[PDB]
């Protein structure tokens, strides 16, 4: 009976990873204020259920393994039957209300993410851990005091309605089949949105990493290439139209700038080609100034953010733009921006990462260049490090969201392949009796267990927050 030890130990060390691994999920969501969002609510609730399976259920199930039989009683069998398929079911429904969650974050983007409450979030897993309790634990309790007699042998412990075959199969559909199937398609047709999206920066692209020495000693080598003297460099960069990017805004102001005093002051960099008329106002102003540089071309990213960590500000004279990754790329690279008060660019600049005014209007424009000149001082520097800041965290937003989405579908994939072995077992029990083995049953029962110590990893895996602070709360000992 040496086997006897081996398998309570790795069932053992298996209830122990189940304890420790969401006891750790459960402690950081509590800790770690940046895991306290409406999703990790309910992630809280799975790691509650999860710590109840780990601790209670596992072991209990090791004594059944290991005997051979029930061992513990009826009273015990009872408890441990309500306890297991509400806590089991309560996973199931705060799944199923996740995955509506998403689809719904997905599919109303500009109505739903506002309507998301944390308090509406504690109200569905009230709802969900409640409405499992009313629908089995009487099930399981009273369903032989109704009878009038326990049908179940002394030595074995179920519930007495899985004995009826239709009740069993009834319930198999209720509680897995049916939620696998609203699960699967609600996924679907998340994919087929996310497919259509609209990715933002690059951020493994777009740092300061790859700029080498001080911005001032860029500036002045990039100045000294274009063949012109140190000064408040100002950076166009876009597709030379009439429509959207809009360089007749910023080629009719430095025409209101070259009549002042402190044109000398300033310096020009306009990148881009499109328009042959544009494009000759450019070259004539190149030709009266020689603050004026243009380079009548679309150049490579990989140069433009040697650009955007070289030059002072980037002038976004956009009548329309939608997203505006140009701010972003250039707030990055600790480039200040003056654009336009549109779409993206409205939500992206504030008053402290910079200067926006109003579209189509070449005076303001010439303005809030007169203003930018003023603002040459040492207060660039922490200017500069609001734009980055900003930038960084406003890119982060987007990346977080779908990491979210990917979690939740690592979740529900881990659930699928998990507890199909069991509910296709119960499937050929419908018609086949003593077609499957006692040990292969066993290997099916388990790996419903399994499912609670693996969604920890889950989080581990699929969420980079999660996976550091794990190795903090370690840390305490």
């Amino acid at each position: 009976t040496v086997e006897m030890v081996f398998i309570a130990t790795v069932t053992g060390s298996l209830s122990l990873v189940t304890v420790v691994g969401n006891i750790l999920v459960m402690l950081s969501i509590k800790v770690n204020r940046q895991l306290q969002t409406v999703n990790n609510y309910f992630l809280f609730s799975l790691a509650c259920a999860d710590l109840i399976i780990g601790a209670f259920s596992m072991n209990l199930y090791t004594v059944y393994t290991i005997k051979g039989y029930w061992p513990l009683g009826a009273v015990v069998c009872d408890l441990w039957l309500a306890l297991d398929y509400v806590v089991s079911n309560a996973s199931v429904m705060n799944l199923l209300i996740i995955s509506f969650d998403r689809y719904f974050c997905v599919t109303k983007p500009l109505t739903y993410p506002a309507r998301r409450t944390t308090k509406m979030a504690a109200l569905m897993i009230a709802a969900a851990w409640v409405l499992s309790f009313v629908l089995w634990a009487p099930a399981i309790l009273f369903w032989q005091f109704v009878v009038g007699k326990r049908t179940v042998p002394d030595n074995q412990c179920f519930a007495q309605f899985l004995s009826n075959p239709a009740v069993t199969f009834g319930t198999a559909i209720a509680a897995f089949y049916l939620p696998v199937v609203i699960m699967t398609v609600l996924y679907i047709h998340i994919y087929l949105a996310s497919r259509s999206r609209v990715h933002g920066i690059d951020c493994s692209f777009w740092n300061e990493s790859y700029l080498t020495g001080s911005r001032d000693e860029r500036k002045k080598s990039l100045l000294s290439k274009f063949g012109m003297d140190e000064g408040v460099t100002f950076m166009f960069i876009g597709r030379f139209d009439r429509g959207q990017k809009g360089v007749d805004v910023l080629l009719k102001a430095i025409e209101i700038l070259s009549s002042k005093k402190e044109f000398q002051e300033m310096r020009f960099i306009i990148i881009g080609k499109g328009d042959p008329e544009l494009e000759g106002w450019a070259r004539s102003l190149e030709e009266k100034h020689g603050n004026v540089k243009v380079i009548t071309e679309m150049l490579s990213r990989e140069f433009v953010r040697e650009l955007y960590g070289s030059v002072d500000f980037v002038i976004i004279p956009s009548y329309f733009e939608p997203f505006g990754l140009v701010a972003l790329e250039a707030m990055c690279l600790g480039a200040i921006p003056i654009a336009s008060a549109v779409g993206g660019l409205r939500d992206i600049i504030t008053n402290e990462t910079g200067i926006l005014v109003k579209a189509g209007d070449p005076g303001e424009l010439a303005n809030a260049i007169l203003k930018a000149l003023e603002l040459s001082r040492s207060d660039l520097s922490k200017f500069r490090e609001n734009c980055k800041k900003r930038a960084m965290s406003f890119s982060q937003m987007a990346a977080r969201e779908r990491k979210v989405t990917r979690t939740i579908f690592a979740i529900l994939l881990a659930f699928i392949l998990t507890w199909t072995p069991y509910n296709v077992m119960v499937l050929v029990n419908t018609f086949c009796q003593s077609c499957i083995p006692d040990t292969v049953w066993s290997i099916g029962y388990w790996l419903c267990y399994v499912n609670s110590t693996i969604r920890p990893a889950c989080y581990a895996l699929c969420n980079a927050e999660f996976k550091k602070t794990f190795r903090h709360l370690l840390l305490c000992q």
